[PDB]
């Protein structure tokens, strides 16, 4: 890999670890870097060792967006062709539950790519933004979108329409990001989050994923029904009985993934 | 009443004040105190004397879920039987307001019944969770639903994934419950609550929870027409007139229900 | 005007000021105001110099809601003659950015007027609340829809089955208003807020706010489909290849708004 | 009963067949009927050896609507008693296939329960309407909504807004029925029809009837997800191994219910 | 009028028909017609005794669609800052029921306003087409929305693709249009549909037709409760207890429209 | 390939003919026909000279399901594999206009094969229906969802239920598929249909079909808001010029897909 850097973690390996290495363009996401990381996303999500995975950049940069220079020379039709910007979204595809690590700048494509992922966790000097405002476009890869469901719409029409950044601190306050840790334990702190979640029995936690998702493609009541058929489903596997024997037996349990 | 006290409560017992009563068990939910709460409901949303219901528990904890030790043994084909924890949701089509007064412990269902109330109170020391997952299981009673909506994705995956429990300042500030107080005043001041809610129009107050309650049932634009219709409907009511009257006339109010 | 107070205020004349002018009702929005709101809006719309429209009211109150007095001898039958509280929702369909000053009162059609506009800045004593429960009536311009879907539900049922006010920090915390400051650098706050919108492209901000509203008329996964052909057709614009152009070249770029 | 009439009509006993019984009315459907009707289909969910459910009237009227008598003399208070108009819906809870065999008049609440079952069957003569409109009304139990997405949006305008009433060639030509039968075979072939849904397994054919109901409650990619859900879920049970075997071993299937 | 002619048809001048007359370019619908359309529309709007109003064009078209002269020059930049084709869909804000009687051509836009309608009826030798695709564009009236609604994804895919054109009676076998006439006949036949409409309370009416607009913008669940909402309100109508009274009275009805 | 055979039929080789090519097992569509059919599809997609595909398969059977002998022993656990069943709405991908000839047997998988194109002919014999049933599961290729929304509830109830097939002549009344022709000239007539799409503007066809296709995937008022953006869009391409001009100066349209 020449743009990204991968490593298993926790205690058994459980944890997959992929870090954007590009430090030049403060890890600006070319076509090439999108290329890699959708490769490592799915070799973690085929190793049945790999529960979790944590995304994270550098210290100074989580990613200040895709490539522009990639994309200041494009027209219109070059966006209905097909080769324009793909797979971007191939990390919503992705089974097993993503921890973003954010560190310092989380910006466009960076802040989009971070709320693709399940859970969020920010450096205290991180900074998230969506300046496609400045640069005479808007953003396309949900920063209208899962930004304004996660925020609300004041503070998203807000950085939307502006382009300012936003720290770590509002985006907790928020609710666009669930943690915030010292700069240097962040990633740290990700990954032992990763472990618990690799902990549980890898099939019920993708139903569970699942399940949250949905909560933004339907009704409340729709939403509730599905939720009722997974959690029906669940009885139909052998980790459930094992998780609930394990609990009035007084006794820590131990999933096998079925 | 085995499982639960009642009792009228506030300034004409027009408050309904249930308490979950199994200190064992942590208050778990068991089918039969589920029967009971139900009851209970039904009684108060009958009684025309009662314009609001709080529900609370006990000062160490409010539910610590659903029975584990009643749902352990059971199977797939028992989720389809319509006997296996039937009778859940009956809180959600109650016409008057109710209000859960949380201290201490609210996980899995409890953390559910909790959120299907209109309105949220947590003591200093309460704790909400979804630890479903480390029983090998989900939330089956709106915990990715509800949770979601309020919470924000990034927490409320990292609740559902993780099995962690969050404090009442986290929950407060996440918008999970609106306000926070002294585990003794707690379940005063959500009386104090309820009072004000029982001295407006009980047909008046019915159309409002449901045009809330359609916030999470249809996009904005319908929404705003259905709200519409209902603000329509209440220039049908005798208590529009007494009220609008009531205060050009600069005097109190006084609602008929009618 | 007699109940409004027009001006353009941008360091460049670039934004357009508009002032509920009627003290002694603390600004009730009554007919007429309405009336000369739409069209100073209108005028606002229409005038190629103004990229952001600032909305505010008095020190003590932005508007205290829909005039009482103007109601309270309506008929349902009134209701359904179109020629009642109409043309409340003309703001909804301004392309351009709209952000709400809000010092002092906010109360039912003036909280329901700010939560219309697309930003919002709270002086440090403003109050925001719907007592429309008060008058034997229910919000009947969003109170219930945009202020539940900001807020949380919790809150929302709180504020509109009680009539309670919350406060500015209360609002800022909830994802109500994205920020808060001193009364009296408030308007100017907003002015400069106004003035970095509309130093963009005009054609790429009515895109990126109509991304923006999206959010709460569908699904994820349509909402994201939409933002990303709104982000295709930026590429067919001068203003998205010159801001681009820009960043490469280390220079500032100004936008012909096309 | 007063009003109905039930008898076990199916072979093996596995018909749960249910007569509209007031003749005089041109079966009127009163509170009383509606009380009746409700257990009637109470009692066919509950017995295990029922797998599919007839509803059918007279052969000059199916049901000529709820009893204009009763509803003469209410108000609009009246509707938000809680309980003017109530359990008029209980039928779309059964989770048992319900098929609705119409001879001659289903107008209003009665061409609205015929909406409400699963599929119709009409005899030669049968005639549908909603004639609400005539009375000064509007369709109140899915007139306007089963209607419109069965019939389209044209006919359901025109059948709404003039009261006319269309024969079951039309009816059956726009999708609103599946099947004409002479009126004197119509109850039979509609028996013949709840038999074949009996031989499944009732398991399996509950599951399948919730898939489609789905069709009408979220948008198709997510109905996809939900189906593919309960397609899973279904090799959960036994009666799935058994069909899928007497399929290769050319035989005939035994489904056990589970 | 220009490109239009109006008189009131009723016999009793209940009914407002409004014909296109731009005989010469195939009734091409310009912007100068779209004007005089909707002030007509207007007019009959606010006319207390047409209570419906009937559309039509000539007998060799109804309309050929929008003027393609008019639009050939003007490009991307025209669509956004324009008030290039706007007020197109006045038609579907107005209240009162609008019948479309369609003879010979109606393509495009023309095909596209007949949908806009409440009901459609046709000659026997009208002729539906959505053909914009032959000019290198696609509908955009609604034509790929309300056409696949009505008459499913196969047909409307191939007259959206192929750009072919179906007869009347194609159109009523898919529930395009719900009546077909001889071109003779048509526009009488309309007005006395339209005749049937006006009889009916104006006020009970306008709610009917919200009831099944509404269809197409919700869940039939959320859809179900609208239409009770508004069921429930006409019982606080003065023609609600006339059309029941007159009814039980064995008697005609007179509507005094309240 | 080992079980289809791929063609260029065009007037100018711009259709792609697909036949399914597995006559023992009534082309049964088992994973490695599955996996062709997206090369096939692929290849297809990716070539500029190809406009349209249609797809076919033998004269007695176009797709008896998949095959059944794949599935029967596999596990709920099986299919949260990841890899079971997988691929089957590849096609639903592809943005160029799909044709499904259909002639005899169109069951289970295959007649959801035939619902996820965007077109269906069938042939005078063909029969339509959804088995699943039958063997003790329920349609998971979008049997209960697509069918449902073309045929109307009641059809697609009795379908689903009782396993019942349905004619070519059935299957066009209901929606099901838009055009029947003799067994002979079927694959003829679609390539026919083909050739009219593969005359028009690829880029211009890709976007008709998405704004169809979204009509199922959000409410009326939002679709025609996407269909708008997208027909501005189509006014930044040559192909919209050049098709409008030849309107005008009377001469046949000249496209260059752009
Ligand atoms: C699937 N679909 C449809 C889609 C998917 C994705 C997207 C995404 C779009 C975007 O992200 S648009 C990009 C939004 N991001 C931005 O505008 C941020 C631009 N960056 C900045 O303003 C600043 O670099 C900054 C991050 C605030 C840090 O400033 P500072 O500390 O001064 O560093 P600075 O010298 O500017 O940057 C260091 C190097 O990184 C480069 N760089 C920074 N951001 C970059 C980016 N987004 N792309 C490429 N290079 C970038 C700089 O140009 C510089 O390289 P050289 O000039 O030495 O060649 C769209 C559609
Ligand atoms: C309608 N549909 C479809 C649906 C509707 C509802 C549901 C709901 C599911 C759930 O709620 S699953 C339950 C979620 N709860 C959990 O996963 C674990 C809950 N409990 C705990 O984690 C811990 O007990 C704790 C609350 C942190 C307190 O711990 P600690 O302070 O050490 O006390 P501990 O001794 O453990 O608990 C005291 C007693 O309460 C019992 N207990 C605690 N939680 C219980 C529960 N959820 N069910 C039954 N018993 C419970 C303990 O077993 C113990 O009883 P003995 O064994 O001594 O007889 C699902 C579907
Ligand atoms: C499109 N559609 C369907 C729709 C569109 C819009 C709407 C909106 C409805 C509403 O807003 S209902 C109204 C919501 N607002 C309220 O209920 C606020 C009522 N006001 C108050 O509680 C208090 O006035 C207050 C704002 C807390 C300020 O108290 P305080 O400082 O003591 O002043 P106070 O003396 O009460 O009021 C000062 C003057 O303002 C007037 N005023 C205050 N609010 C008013 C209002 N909403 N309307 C008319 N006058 C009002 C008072 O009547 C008084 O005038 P005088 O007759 O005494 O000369 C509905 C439907
Ligand atoms: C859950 N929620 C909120 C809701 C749930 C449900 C509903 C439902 C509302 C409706 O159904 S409104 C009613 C819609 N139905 C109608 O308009 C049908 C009215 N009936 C007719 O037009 C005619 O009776 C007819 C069915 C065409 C048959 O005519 P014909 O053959 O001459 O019979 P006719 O003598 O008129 O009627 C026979 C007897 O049945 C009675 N009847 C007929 N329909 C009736 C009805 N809907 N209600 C009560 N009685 C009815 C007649 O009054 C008469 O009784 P007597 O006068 O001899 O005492 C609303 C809301
Ligand atoms: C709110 N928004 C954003 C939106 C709102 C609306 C729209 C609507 C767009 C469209 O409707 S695109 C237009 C769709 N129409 C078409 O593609 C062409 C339809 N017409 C034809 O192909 C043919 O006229 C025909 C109806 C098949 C038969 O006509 P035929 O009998 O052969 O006579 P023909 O000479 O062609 O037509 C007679 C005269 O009407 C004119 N004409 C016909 N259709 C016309 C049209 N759509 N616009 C302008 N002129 C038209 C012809 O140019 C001719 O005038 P002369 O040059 O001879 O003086 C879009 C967006
Ligand atoms: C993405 N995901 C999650 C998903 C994606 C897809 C699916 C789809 C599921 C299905 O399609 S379940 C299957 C639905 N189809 C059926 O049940 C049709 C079963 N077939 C039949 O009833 C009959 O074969 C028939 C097509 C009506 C006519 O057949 P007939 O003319 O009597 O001849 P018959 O001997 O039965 O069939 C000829 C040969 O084809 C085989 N065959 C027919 N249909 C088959 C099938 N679906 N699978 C495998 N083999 C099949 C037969 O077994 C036989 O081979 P031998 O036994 O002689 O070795 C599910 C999920």
């Amino acid at each position: 890999f020449q743009y990204i850097i991968t490593e298993k973690k926790g205690k058994n390996s459980s944890v997959g670890l992929i870090q954007l290495n590009r430090p030049k363009a403060l890890n600006a996401l070319c076509n090439g870097l999108i290329e890699e990381l959708n490769q490592a996303l799915e070799t973690f999500e085929e190793d049945p060792a790999v529960g979790a995975i944590v995304l994270t950049g550098g210290e100074k940069a989580f990613a200040a967006g895709a490539d522009i220079k990639e994309m200041q020379n494009r027209t219109f039709q070059d966006c209905y062709s097909g080769k324009f910007l793909s797979h971007w979204d191939h990390i919503t595809r992705i089974k097993k539950p993503v921890i973003a690590a954010v560190n310092g700048y989380a910006l466009g494509g960076g802040c989009e790519l971070a709320m693709m992922c399940d859970i969020i966790y920010a450096g205290e000097k991180a900074q998230f933004g969506q300046p496609e405002i400045l640069l005479g476009t808007i953003p396309g890869a949900g920063g209208t979108q899962r930004l304004t469901r996660a925020v609300g719409k004041s503070l998203a029409m807000e950085m939307v329409l502006t382009g300012d950044r936003i720290s770590a601190q509002d985006a907790k306050q928020a609710g666009l990001v669930s943690k915030i840790f010292p700069v240097e334990t962040l990633v740290e702190e990700a990954i032992q989050c990763a472990e618990k979640i690799a902990n549980n029995s890898k099939i019920i936690v993708a139903m569970a994923k699942e399940s949250v998702n949905a909560a933004f493609e339907m009704t409340l009541t729709e939403g509730n029904k599905l939720e009722k058929k997974l959690f029906y489903s669940t009885f139909a596997t052998d980790d459930r009985r094992e998780g609930m024997s394990a609990f009035v037996e007084k006794r820590k349990a131990n999933f096998k993934d079925h």
